[PDB]
């Protein structure tokens, strides 16, 4: 949850 992959 609320994880960012960029």
């Amino acid at each position: 949850n609320y994880n960012n992959y960029q």
